[PDB]
């Protein structure tokens, strides 16, 4: 029930935030954040958060494009991927007033139990197969080549890999203002809601 024709696919460490994840999957801020399942209890953290190393914040360009994005819903949808904790993504969204309400994230597992993010050519795969989603535009971005190939890899092995844009770079140095033009250039309901 629904329809989902445009999928922004984005990796959270390093794409949306400034610090890869190895340098910040183990660090006591992520590991406390971890288990933090309500708002109250991760909203404690922004003080911590404000006053960390500016790499492991969300960007400021991504902050806007994620904001922007969020406008355009339900003609564009945006799935974060990652192999960080969820709570640690919901905190990080919250203590920068981005509104994850319709935003899917697919996160690392709780203890034993492994989540769709640890394997992101599987996430896409299985995202892809909901009976709602439907071919059309495909934007991916992941600071790790490697793993952005392997969401990429999950659209082709679903055949719906006719209109992708992959962008893979360094942290901090993806072009969120070009990309959000290719959303609008890409998606024509998009566009034309987005002309009020
Ligand atoms: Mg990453």
């Amino acid at each position: 029930e629904g329809r989902v024709k445009n999928i922004v696919y984005l990796n959270f460490d390093g794409t949306i935030t400034g610090a890869h994840g190895k340098e910040v999957i183990s660090s006591p801020l992520c590991e406390a954040l971890s288990t933090k399942a309500t708002f109250d209890e991760r909203m404690r953290y922004k003080n911590e958060y404000d006053a960390s190393d500016n790499k492991i914040k969300i960007t400021e360009n991504a902050k806007n494009f994620l904001q922007d994005v969020n406008k355009l819903h339900p003609q564009v949808k945006i799935v974060i991927i990652s192999r960080n904790h969820e709570n640690y993504i919901k905190a990080l969204l919250e203590f920068e007033n981005i509104d994850h309400r319709n935003i899917i994230i697919y996160p690392r597992g709780v203890g034993n139990t492994i989540g769709p993010g640890e394997d992101k050519y599987k996430a896409v795969v299985s995202h892809e197969e909901k009976p709602e989603c439907l071919p059309g535009f495909r934007l991916i971005c992941d600071d790790d080549e490697v793993d952005g190939e392997e969401m990429c890899n999950g659209l082709i092995h679903t055949g719906r890999s006719q209109l992708v844009k992959f962008h893979n770079e360094k942290p901090g140095q993806f072009k969120w203002g070009e990309y959000f033009k290719e959303i609008l250039t890409n998606c024509d309901i998009a566009v034309k809601e987005y002309l009020n």
